[PDB]
C-alpha cells in the first residue's frame, strides 16, 4: 500500500540549467560561463542531487554546447549532471566527458529510441529516465501509461540495465489545460512501483504541472506532495524554491524515510 | 488505485470552538457568548461545513454548557454542529437542541460505546465519527487501526447506520513523538475507503499530526495534502489557516474533484 518499501533519500534534479531560459540561453551565445557556474552552485547549495543540462534551441552544434555545459559545471560542483536532450549525439557527447555517473533525460517507449537510449546507459554506467509516451500521443489514462511503462521495463531489462538505474518519468501536463492527468499520473506512479523487485523508480518533470498557471509555486509544491505519496522517487523541479523544497522534506519525514528531528528542514537538504 | 471514485467536496470541520483555548474556556466561564459568535462566524467565512463543539475540562454541567454553545453558535451561522465530547449525555442533550443534522465524535470501537453511540446517531440522524481505538490501547499498525475500522463498520451497519453517515478516524498522532504513525494512518485511510460500497467515509482530527512540533503550520498542509491524496473526506482542521485551505484547495484540483478554474482558491471556499 502507502507504506513505502525504502528509505531512499528523495532525488532531487535542479531544473535551471536549460536553454529554454533566456539567461543560459545568452550566456550559451556568448560562451560565458559565469551564469551556467553560478546556477549549478546555487543549485548545489540548495541541495540538488544531479543537475538537468538542456542546451535549449539552438543553431549551434548541440555537441559541442552539451560538452561545455557539462565542463563548465563540473569544474565548479561535484555533482553529477541530468543530460537533457533530444539528440542521442548530444547526450552522448556529454557522457564522454561527464565525471561519474550521469542520468539521460530521457528516451520514449519508442522502439527505436529504446534501441538507442538503452545502450548508451549500459555502456556509459548512466541512470536512465524513460518517458511514458510514443508517436501514438500523449497518453490519456494510467492503464494507458503503464502498458507503456512495463514496455520500457522490458527493454530495460533485455539490455541489462537494472531496476534501481531506470526512472520512469508518467508525464504530467498542465493543470490548467489537462487537468485529468494529474490524478491518473498519480495512480501511474503508483502502479510503477509494482512492477519489478527491486522497482522501477519513478521521476516528474514537476514543473510542467503549473505551466501557464497562477500560483506555479503553489500547484508545484501541492503536487510534488501528492505525488511522494503515491511513491515517487525523484524529481526535475525547481530547487531554489524553497518553500518547495519544505514541502518534499515535510512530505519526506512523514512517510517515515528519515527519522525526524526538528532541523529536519536543514537535514534534508544535506541528504 | 488513487482515481477517486466520487466527486464529492472534501468537507471542513472548524476546529476553533473548543474549550482547550482559553478564550472559549473563558467565554463558558463567563458565560459570554460573544467570543463563541465570533468565532463561528469567522469559521463560517472562512469556509467550514460543519463546526467542532467542545466544552473543554469544565467543573459544570457539560449537558448545559454543550446546549449553550450549541444554540449560541446556530444563532449567529446556518452551520451545522460537530458535537465533540466524552459524555453521551452532553452529545445527546446537543443533538436535541440542534438545528439541522450534526456530526457526532466520536465513538470509539470498544463494545460499549459503540453501544451507545450508535443509536444515537440513528435516533437523530446524525454523522458519527468512529475512532479506531479501544481501550487495549493506541493501534500501532494499519493493520491494527483496519481492524477497529472493520469492527466499526460493521456495527454501523448492524445499527442501520449508512456508510455515507460514517467517518472513520484513523487517528493521526504527533509526528514527533510518534512519527512512524503518520504513514500508517495514510495506508489505514486508504483500505478504509475499500471496505463497503458506498465506502465510509474518512476524518483527521488533524491539527494532531503537529502538537508541540516546529511549524506547526507546514506540517499540518503537507499532511492533509498526503492524506487527501490517500482518499481523505474530511478534516477537523484550522480553517482560518488560509495556507492550509489553500493546500487542501489545489490537492482537491489536483484529483479532479472540482472543475479546474484560475479562481479555484475562492470557489473552493464557497463550495
Amino acid at each position: 500500500g502507502l507504506v513505502p518499501r525504502g528509505s531512499h533519500m528523495f532525488i532531487m534534479i535542479g531544473e535551471r540549467i536549460n536553454g529554454m531560459f533566456k539567461d543560459i540561453r545568452e550566456a550559451i551565445l556568448n560562451k560565458d560561463p559565469r551564469p551556467i557556474q553560478e546556477w549549478a552552485r546555487r543549485q548545489a547549495e540548495k541541495g540538488a542531487h544531479y543537475l538537468d543540462v538542456n542546451t535549449g534551441p539552438t543553431a549551434d552544434d548541440p555537441v559541442r554546447v552539451m560538452e561545455w555545459l557539462v565542463k563548465t559545471i563540473q569544474e565548479v560542483v561535484d555533482l553529477p549532471c541530468c543530460l537533457d536532450s533530444t539528440n542521442p549525439d548530444a547526450i552522448e557527447a556529454g557522457l564522454k566527458v561527464h565525471r561519474g555517473h550521469a542520468m539521460i533525460n530521457s528516451t520514449s517507449a519508442d522502439q527505436w529510441k529504446m534501441d538507442i537510449f538503452f545502450p548508451m546507459a549500459k555502456k556509459y554506467e548512466a541512470a536512465i529516465i524513460g518517458l511514458t509516451m510514443n508517436e501514438k500521443g500523449v497518453p490519456k489514462d494510467a492503464n494507458d501509461r503503464s502498458q507503456l511503462a512495463m514496455e520500457l521495463v522490458a527493454n530495460a531489462d533485455a539490455h541489462g540495465i537494472p531496476m534501481t538505474e531506470l526512472y520512469i518519468d508518467p508525464l504530467i501536463l498542465p493543470v490548467n489545460v489537462a487537468q485529468e492527468h494529474a490524478v491518473e499520473v498519480l495512480e501511474t506512479i503508483r502502479q510503477i512501483k509494482l512492477m519489478a523487485n527491486p522497482a522501477p523508480r519513478t521521476v516528474l518533470g514537476l514543473s510542467n504541472v503549473s505551466q501557464k498557471c497562477p500560483d506555479r509555486p503553489l500547484i508545484n509544491r501541492t503536487y510534488l506532495v501528492m505525488a511522494m505519496t503515491a511513491g515517487l522517487d525523484a524529481a526535475i523541479m525547481d530547487v531554489d524554491d524553497d518553500a518547495l523544497v519544505d514541502a518534499a522534506a515535510t512530505a519526506h519525514i512523514l512517510l517515515n524515510k528519515e527519522i525526524y528531528c526538528d532541523s529536519y528542514l536543514k537535514t534534508f537538504r544535506q541528504k
